[PDB]
DNA sequence: TCGGTACAGTAG
DNA sequence: AGCTACTGTACCGA
């Protein structure tokens, strides 16, 4: 892929977009991203039946390519998040050691089905996952926990992460600026080759699914550009 | 039951009424609705006793004969759906050439305990929903599942629309302004005698358990309206 | 007990008033009465801590080693100050008995372990009162009583009998859109159960929490110093 | 059934 | 993307 690329199927430059402006999100329209895979690899308790959470998930995509828009949501917990992240990422770069570059948008491959957008590429290949928990709570919970007690749906987040750019390993670092001491903490997370299996099944499923039902009614993935 | 009778019961002329203002909700407190009689017909995986949901529908309709008030809910999806529901209206009557009359409120009998508030009544003798989703990804579920997809709420609302008003048929219609083109779905529902026969238990049973309840505390039906 | 409150957050509990600001601060990192049906919580299953018990285990850590708590469920606490005198008078019009507004008790030196009366009575019986933010609620207690009262709130309210050592307490609802007949309350005893279980778990969960934080290099105290 | 917890599901 | 903050269903053992 390339930023030229992007610009025949979009018309968007993306080296002149910011991770949150009005051309971002034009370019996740309709694209499986890192943050809602988790719906994706959702599965039922029993049975070969799409749980209800990947089904809105399917909907919710199928309306952004047939609107060609995404709607506005605002929250605290989002407002927290978005307004700490730089100073998440210099503590982490402080710390760490290593240098990030930022990224804004990354697409797999040349179908531009599917992305993600990093926190940032680190100096030593590996890419950075930031969260900034908008409650102390699930800081701590992550600070004393570690690996472990990272919920599945940021799991999902990371590995999607190095499927879509082939990388290794992947910074999770977490940003408490409330906290009087200890408010950064931070792993790294290997590739899961189970992980990569399970995307390369079924996101070209989920996929092939998406281009069934707009068939039906009569839209083509990438109206959302046009 | 006509007009004349609602000024004697209740005070309000029905005429001077249009969905939704506030004459439009004190003409319905206290009264099993559409929208809310799944909670009355919800039933227990095993025994009798009166599930969560049938509880607590329960208490908020007594709630309502005995404060006269229902606290306002749902301020962003109603502000949504009466900015578009005159293109929603003219464009179900476009496209399905049929006259469409509003309606305020039908009550089911002299009683008053049960009623329905359609988005309007057909020239050829149906009933209308016709719902401005807040989420497009609503309309999209509807758009491609059709009938199978419908709010097992819906189903409830739409059926008991015919128990009320005793019609044979009903339109279930989606409008969504923000898809690019073919942004209005719409079925027709058939009276379905197992949920006319439900209602006709479990209605009744409801509505004298709610005259027990007001007889516990020296209440009873009607003073929302004195 | 008023003086050694001082020696620890240089806080005169006199200047006290429920919803303020020297008032959230003394709460910090404190278990209370509000949230301790957190703490015995059992598992549905095995023999670990359940999540909301850790839940809660990581929110009074966050209080400990922030300093702050963040203004949780706002609408309902603005429901509940907005109505909090007028259901005190109906309450006191009502039961015949007089209502001293009380902030904070704590049940022993350690300061581990707290609650917030809505009053303490003249007949020596301790307050729970509350506005429900939906009628609805006031309904279900109106009509339910002693037996539709929510594990969380008999929590709250066992727990306050085990911190005060008071033997009842008064567990009150008033709805100021009921036309009439807003006020229903009843009298809990002192439950020995549940106190036996404060026992038993409580010192128990304080004991976690100080291990906790020692892994991260903070001690309890450290919120107010 | 009952007295709860855990988690899917969704709104904001 | 943000990261909760709810409610109502499923599940679990007594
Ligand atoms: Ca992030
Ligand atoms: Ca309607
Ligand atoms: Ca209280």
């Amino acid at each position: 892929m390339t930023p030229d690329i992007i610009l025949q199927r979009t018309g968007i430059d993306v080296r002149a977009v910011e991770q949150g402006d009005d051309a971002w999100h034009k370019l996740r329209l309709g694209v499986i991203t890192a943050s809602e895979v988790h719906n994706v690899i959702a599965k039922p308790r029993s049975g070969k039946k799409w749980p209800d959470m990947k089904m809105s998930y399917f909907h919710t995509l199928l309306a952004e390519v047939c609107t060609g828009v995404a709607p506005e949501v605002n929250a605290k917990a989002l407002a927290w998040g978005k307004q700490y992240e730089n100073d998440a990422r210099t503590l982490f770069e402080f710390t760490s050691g290593v240098n990030v570059t930022e990224s804004p948008i990354i697409y797999r491959d040349e179908s531009m089905r599917t992305a993600c957008s990093p926190d940032g590429l680190c100096s030593d290949g590996n890419g950075l996952e930031l969260k900034c928990p908008f409650t102390s709570r699930d800081f701590m919970k992550f600070r004393l926990g570690g690996f472990e007690a990272i919920k599945s749906a940021y799991m999902a987040q990371v590995q999607y992460s190095m499927w879509v750019t082939r990388k290794n390993a992947w910074y999770f670092a977490n940003y408490d600026p409330r906290m009087k001491r200890e408010g950064l903490h931070y792993v790294v997370i290997e590739r899961d080759e189970k992980y990569m299996a399970s995307f390369d099944e079924i996101v070209p499923e989920f996929i092939e699914k998406m281009d069934e039902a707009l068939a039906e009614i009569g839209f083509v993935f990438g109206e959302q550009w046009r």
